[PDB]
């Protein structure tokens, strides 16, 4: 039903939520960048698209309904000069469709590329920790030892002081290097977390985005049909575009 | 270069201006978005300042104790009973700051867990409730079938009064789309948001940790400092290094920079 | 080259035999174990005849409008009436096994959702004990820390008897860290298995999609097909073209591989 | 506390899933097999040496327990004939528990990198689908609009039979077209979902055998402690060493 409207607003929310991330890679920079003008600028001319398809469709809606119900002579210099109206009336909301569903897919297809880009970096980033991690685990065990070994030391009253200090030298050195490990693992499970949340983001907005595309498309179609004798050939074609601008409320229906 | 308490901190900044973004949440989002804003307005400027107390503590006490093993002759009984008694007066403030910083982190971080719980049971009622629309759907287009298969079928009369029905009923069809595709938008969000709400726990979880490993060790260093009090005074060595040890787990545990 | 209905039977086949593979699950994810084997050993054969069914029908038909359509003398209302009729008897049973075939799917695959609803509910239950397990170990290292600060300050029948305390309350956290990687297990065992079977689920409503779209246009046709039998009979050629064309689309929609 | 066990189960679980999956590359396979053997060779022998941990700390905490209540003369002809006694007993637990870690260890880091590699042909699969899925979408706003122009001419009779034949070329191309990539995005969303759940399952086995080694590390550290006068020597020194055996029982309980 009011698919339109339920996408806009709910692509209007994750582009809020991608704008509140910083300190991202550049591929998250361009999806921040192409979301706030999508926002800015398309979805605005979609809103304004579905006002003037409605308006249109109505008003023809209703002279097609006319048309059906008039009687007297069949006369082509009516039909040709009818229609005429129409395909001029038609004629730039049919190029203001298209346009939209060019400038939406172009849109779309960026977010899907550097969306791509991410998960790449997301994977390498995967991969430097496991050789990190590995280091950190042989630390830990070796801090464990040393923790122990201490408190061995300290119950052995004096006689374990010289055990003492030769390992509080020790102690310290693997207490940095564990720090330090800990540190950079730390920081990169960090960026992948913020990344991971911000590709949620924009995967849920390119799915909305994939559901506008759809109806616009669908409302151009219908347009293409409408935009491009006997007495009973009017009236089968007069009842055949009214069917279409019948889908048309329907098509971009509020 | 940022140790883990400045990380979890600056992580925890960023999450928040992010969980901030998101609007027309149910009243347990709300409270997980207030609560968040007080955690980084309040309570991390608190764990940084015990963060630098802490350290300032520590490079005291290891210079002093270093000074206390750098004596060659016997100790006096008496100056060892003041040293000790001193230690444990500037160890005492340092303790109980510490205890604040973790009681206050965990029962802020313990809402968060409850909070997030409640959405999660208001998520799985959103499914419920996605299913159930599904089927009357799913049976709205059997209604819009058979109502087109009983046209297909087939005076005047009868067609004046079922166009009535069927446009009806696409009605209920169309509506019911709008619905299901409502409610999925807000699982999505919430989805979102307790994605990020779980990110920030993960974070306030590894700080909580590391407040605690603190103050673990300052009871470490309180134990080691008291076997000197109690007490052949050469004890007193064994003690006062072991006492070394834990002042500079402190340093390496609380520094602003890692390694 | 495995078309649509192919291809999710393979995909349910495959995740069928994992599903099956999870041990020690509620009651609920028994129910959609064996739903899912019935599935795959009684409803996926009648897809699979089905969808031979409606290729043989269109092929049949395809050839039968095709050499309609050849002619080029004026058509006989009565030959085109038996026709019809014809086409309507061979059309009834192929319609009627699709919508068959629809409905047991659907009950199938609702059950399915269902009983995936009740084990998120469940699910989010463990996460409910999981934080106050937590809470109760929170608290029981505040009481192990406290009864070592208490000894860390100190005769002998105090200790005799502290002693006793401790090591009873050391077995109390012990025990709750037991019980809190307990349920973890069991949340993450339930995660991976309802993450299989919305997947199975997914590929199952693929399957549905495809059915209905294909007795969506045996609908389509039968339309076509009828509107010769109520009626200028130079309008055979037109509902000929298009029941044709419908005819094809079932021969793509239905293929055993796709193009 | 009963961490080894709970470890061990839930590892069990997860290896019966992993077999459970076919048709998969090669790195999955490789954690297949490598699981396989992990369930089948490495947990027993992680159980019989926790039987062996237990019986030892048992019998050595009862003999530690013995020697602190004794009473008589030092006898230092007794202690180095004690631990000599120790360091002889404990020689092949230790051996055993290294030898344990070493291997488990050497398994992990396999599946870790096989699951590396397994994301990365993830990846990659996604980035297949985003050029098809690009075709795909623009052939279905083709076909959609094909199928509207087809109602509208059937609409038309006769006079869109023209119309209808010529439509219907086009529809059957335009129809297999969608067939064949909508065919090709299937199998690929098929595969990255199977793989999807198959790495959801060596993670989980991962962070279990990952708890698993952690408390393996722990026991060998106990170990290394034991395996490594005046009167109250002695003392000091039984005292300590109760107190590691004392460790061992807690941390390989059952």
């Amino acid at each position: 039903n009011g698919i339109l409207s339920q996408s806009i607003a709910n692509m209007q929310q994750a582009e809020a939520t991608i704008q509140s991330f910083s300190g991202l890679p550049q591929n998250a920079v361009n999806i921040q960048q192409n979301v706030g003008e999508v926002v800015a600028a398309l979805l605005p001319q979609v809103q304004t698209m579905q006002q003037q398809v409605l308006a249109f469709a109505a008003r023809l809606e209703l002279q097609l309904t006319q048309q059906l119900a008039n009687t007297g002579p069949f006369n082509p210099e009516a039909l040709k000069a009818f229609v005429d109206l129409v395909q001029q009336e038609i004629a730039p909301i049919q190029t203001l469709t298209a346009q939209t569903l060019t400038a939406s897919q172009s849109a779309n297809d960026r977010i899907t590329q550097d969306n791509i880009a991410l998960q790449r970096i997301g994977v390498e980033l995967q991969a430097t920790i496991a050789g990190l991690q590995s280091n950190l685990d042989g630390a830990r065990q070796e801090l464990d030892s040393l923790n122990k070994k201490k408190l061995y030391l300290l119950g052995l009253g004096l006689l374990g002081l010289p055990g003492l200090i030769a390992l509080a030298v020790t102690l310290t050195q693997t207490q940095n290097k564990v720090s330090s490990l800990e540190g950079q693992v730390n920081q990169i499970e960090g960026q992948i977390q913020r990344q991971q949340g911000f590709l949620g983001q924009t995967t849920a907005f390119s799915q909305q985005f994939g559901s506008l595309i759809d109806r616009v498309s669908k409302v151009g179609n219908t347009i293409s049909l409408l935009g491009g004798g006997d007495p009973e050939l009017a009236r089968l074609f007069f009842t055949a575009a009214l069917t279409e601008v019948r889908t048309l409320q329907v098509d971009a229906s509020l």
